[PDB]
Formats: C-alpha cells, sequence, structure tokens
C-alpha cells in the first residue's frame, strides 16, 4: 500500500499494436498547453518498433483536456512509403497579438527519405544556395544534380529547365502525369537521403496541425550528417534578456559521425530559426572537426529562475551530463560536467520546470532510467540553489535531488514528464513491453515515499 496522502494511477495504454493499425510504437512526448490539455505523440511506427530505415514511421497524438478523457489518436503527419517522421518534440507557446495572449502548439521532427536513417544518413542540409536563396535539391540515379525553384520547376546543373515539376508534398509531374515521388527510393529524381527536422504548428489546442516545413535551410550546415530533434518537449523562455525565445533541443552529426547535442531557437514567434552552438564547442573543441570524447545525444532543457539554461544530455560516460548557457542557447559555459546522481545508461531522458515551489524553492523533475540499463525508471525532484555568481555577473545555480522514486522497477526506456494543470505530474514512458506506451499520473507525496 501506499502512503495515505499520495496520488498514483494505474498506468493506461495510449498506444499498442494494432492502435490506429500500426504494429510498433516509441518514443514517447508531452506537452500540457495552456489551455490545460495534454498532448502525447508518438512515432507511428507501422512496420514495428525498429528505426529507420525500412519503416512507415508517422507522427500520431492523442489530447486530453482538462477535466476530460483521452480522446481518440490521429495520424498527424504522414509521408509517402517508408519515408519515416521520427523522434517528435513539442512545445507550447504564447506570443501577445492585441492585448491578447495568442497560444500555438509547436511540434518538431527528425525526416528522412525512404531507405535512410542515423545509421546511413549523408550530409549536406538537402538545399544548393543559389544567388542567396535556398533550393530542394534532387539527384538522379546517375547521381546528376537538379534544383526546384520558382513554381516548383526543376532545374538541370547547366541551369536550365527539365520537364519536371515537383509539387510540395514532393510529388514529380512530367508531362501532365505523375511520374513518381521525390522521397521513394524509385523515383527518377530523389531527394538527398540526408536527416530534415520539420516543423508542423497547431493553433487550435492540437485539434489540427499546418503541413510540415523543413527547417534544414540556413541552419543545417553542409558539414552535418544527422541532424535531428532531441525528442520530448522544448521550452520557451520565461525571464531574462531572451524572453519569449523559442528553445528546441537536437542533435547532430560531423563528418565523423561524432554526435552533440545543441538547440535551435526562434525570437520570432517560429518565423526563422538559429543554430546554437553544441556545449562540445568550445576555443579547445569544435563540434565540427571533434572525433574523440564523451559524445553529447540527446538532451532536455530547463530555464533557472533569472533564465539561464540547463541543458542535460544523454551522452557515452556513465552520468548525466549538464551543460549552461547565459545567452538563450547561443553558448555553453565550458564546463559540462556530469551530475553523479543521475546515472545514464545511454537513453533519452526528459527534464522540466515545476511551476510552484517545494520546500520554497524552485525546483525541476527529472525522469530516466537510473540503473546500468533501460530499467528501474525514477522520477527525482530537483530543488534549485544559487551558491555563487560567475566572473561575468550571473548566478550560480545548482541542484539538489531530495526525491528520487521508482515508478517502473523493470524495463524502462523513453520517458517524457509534464506538468497537470492541477499540479500533478504525467509521465508517458516506454517499458511496460509489447510496443505499449503507458500514461501514469501522481502528486509530488509520490515522489517524497521511500518505498
Ligand atoms: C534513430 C533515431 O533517429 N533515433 C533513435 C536513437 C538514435 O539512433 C541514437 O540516439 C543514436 O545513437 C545510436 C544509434 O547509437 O536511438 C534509439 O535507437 C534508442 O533506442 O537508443 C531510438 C531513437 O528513436
Amino acid at each position: 500500500s501506499h502512503m495515505d496522502d499520495v496520488y498514483k494511477t494505474q498506468p493506461v495504454e495510449l498506444f499498442y499494436p494494432g492502435y490506429l493499425e500500426s504494429r510498433g510504437y516509441r518514443i514517447p512526448a508531452l506537452e500540457t498547453t495552456k489551455k490545460g490539455t495534454v498532448l502525447a505523440s508518438i512515432d507511428v511506427r507501422n512496420n514495428g518498433d525498429h528505426d529507420a530505415p525500412n519503416n512507415n514511421i508517422d507522427v500520431g497524438i492523442r489530447r486530453k483536456e482538462v477535466n476530460g478523457e483521452w480522446e481518440e489518436g490521429k495520424v498527424i503527419l504522414d509521408y509517402p512509403g517508408k519515408s519515416a517522421a521520427i523522434d517528435t518534440s513539442l512545445m507550447s507557446a504564447t506570443i501577445e497579438e492585441n492585448g491578447i495572449e495568442k497560444e500555438r502548439i509547436f511540434l518538431i521532427v527528425t525526416h528522412f527519405p525512404e531507405g535512410y536513417g542515423f545509421p546511413n544518413t549523408e550530409g549536406g542540409s538537402g538545399y544548393k544556395e543559389i544567388d542567396g536563396k535556398y533550393y530542394f535539391i534532387l539527384k538522379d540515379a546517375q547521381n546528376n544534380e537538379y534544383t526546384v525553384r520558382e513554381d516548383g520547376i526543376v532545374y538541370n546543373s547547366e541551369g536550365n529547365e527539365t520537364d519536371y515539376v515537383m509539387k510540395n508534398d514532393k510529388t514529380l509531374i512530367q508531362n501532365g502525369e505523375e511520374v513518381g515521388n521525390a522521397l521513394l527510393s524509385n523515383s527518377p529524381l530523389k531527394a538527398v537521403g540526408t536527416a530534415h527536422i520539420e516543423m508542423i504548428y497547431s493553433d487550435d489546442d492540437g485539434n489540427t496541425w499546418s503541413e510540415p516545413e523543413d527547417l534544414n535551410p540556413g541552419l543545417k550546415k553542409e558539414w552535418m550528417k544527422f541532424f535531428g530533434t532531441a525528442p520530448g518537449k522544448g521550452i520557451q523562455i520565461k525571464n531574462g534578456e531572451h524572453k519569449g525565445r523559442l528553445v528546441f533541443p537536437i542533435y547532430y552529426t560531423n563528418q565523423n559521425n561524432f554526435q552533440s547535442s545543441a538547440v535551435i531557437y526562434s525570437d520570432d514567434f517560429g518565423e526563422t530559426w538559429k543554430l546554437g552552438e553544441s556545449p562540445i564547442d568550445t576555443a579547445s573543441v569544435s563540434s565540427e572537426t571533434v572525433s574523440s570524447g564523451t559524445q553529447l545525444t540527446e538532451c532536455q532543457v530547463v530555464e533557472m529562475p533569472n533564465g539561464q539554461l540547463k541543458l542535460f544530455m544523454r551522452n557515452t560516460g556513465s552520468y548525466t551530463r549538464i551543460a549552461t548557457s547565459f545567452d538563450g542557447g547561443a553558448t555553453w559555459h565550458d564546463e559540462v560536467p556530469e551530475d553523479t546522481s543521475l546515472r545514464e545508461p545511454y537513453c533519452q531522458l526528459s527534464v522540466i520546470n515545476y511551476s510552484g515551489k517545494i520546500n520554497g524553492k524552485d525546483a525541476i523533475i527529472f525522469s530516466n532510467p537510473d540503473a546500468s540499463s533501460r530499467v528501474n525508471g525514477s522520477v527525482k525532484v530537483g530543488l534549485i540553489n544559487e551558491n555563487g555568481t560567475y566572473d561575468n555577473g550571473e548566478p550560480r545555480y545548482e541542484f539538489d535531488w531530495i526525491y528520487n522514486k521508482t515508478v517502473k522497477p523493470g524495463s524502462f526506456a523513453y520517458s517524457c514528464l509534464t506538468e497537470l494543470p492541477d499540479g500533478n505530474l504525467g509521465l508517458f514512458y516506454e517499458g511496460e513491453g509489447a510496443g505499449r506506451m503507458a500514461y501514469t499520473e501522481f502528486d509530488l507525496n509520490y515522489l517524497k515515499f521511500n518505498a
């Protein structure tokens, strides 16, 4: 029996094999809207649990409105064939329009054409810059280059018009008929086999979503191979000099296949994006050229009281790495320590801000498999203490890990926390077995309890 003042719901399954005709599901993401709706998005991995390639993977989402029930799941982003959309990240953000606070929900996801995934991705942005404009590259089977331009007219490398058009959905039209799709590995002209980040947004509290916008052009560097969403959530900076900025954690690989964490950020409410440096970038080390040492991969971000950023990162070492940014994620302090409270078995993790005070301190919630392996799902509570400053004027925040509660003793993999309107926490996690994506709720007391 749990203690008298404790809240913990028996886990339910929000996605499972067969649901929406999908054989497989992975990669939980969970965000709460300002209207108090919980969004749970997921990889609808149609052909099984395996990553890209050789998987028809789409984006699925479920909504639960405040004092409502889990509504039915929808596929909200679908690509031709076995082209994959993999690893989603949700972010609820607001903009003061008139004097009305308007809310937009952003989702980003990594996207690959048929035949491609992390293990075999090619390099590049997928675009050619010609006189300031970015143009979508197509390749023929003899590896010549074409670009997509005005009205989807396909130009060749000599710079002249072909008899091909590409529609937005990557459909290829030649002399009236549809002759293929640029994302399908059997198309006469193909997109570059490389990672993209695509974004969709929702203006109606998750009910409906935009068409995908490729974020690659002008953002992903030509030297990057993998370039991808760090699944979980993004955040909008609440306070400090960079209030209002959108912050989406990502990671990428260089020409040596070395993995570096970073964030992409927007100061114009998602209109344009910029790439921050990796915590891997110092004056000693460049994430472009690095080829040895601790890799920093998937990551999630929290904001300290004055707006300073903390990026928690899956990595090749034994414990979680934390990076600090003083400039809204543009750059990180040179020093990137482990937290030896946060054992890191090489798995995605979730970290979030908590809106209320806990023992009169501000707090974050963390979850991951606390073990050498993907077992022992544990949710921790971290109290934030100031303890000094930096040569540079800004406070030096440290983590007190007061609660550390096992919520799943056996298998536990990817998870994502969210704060509920009522002040409780949701957790959307892998590990219930058999492709089943589990959602549970609990309160702070649940976390205080010692087994
Ligand atoms: C493939 C992808 O885009 N993302 C996947 C990620 C990723 O391949 C990893 O971060 C890179 O490092 C490795 C492969 O060693 O790893 C997972 O395969 C896993 O479960 O670990 C699931 C996740 O969807």
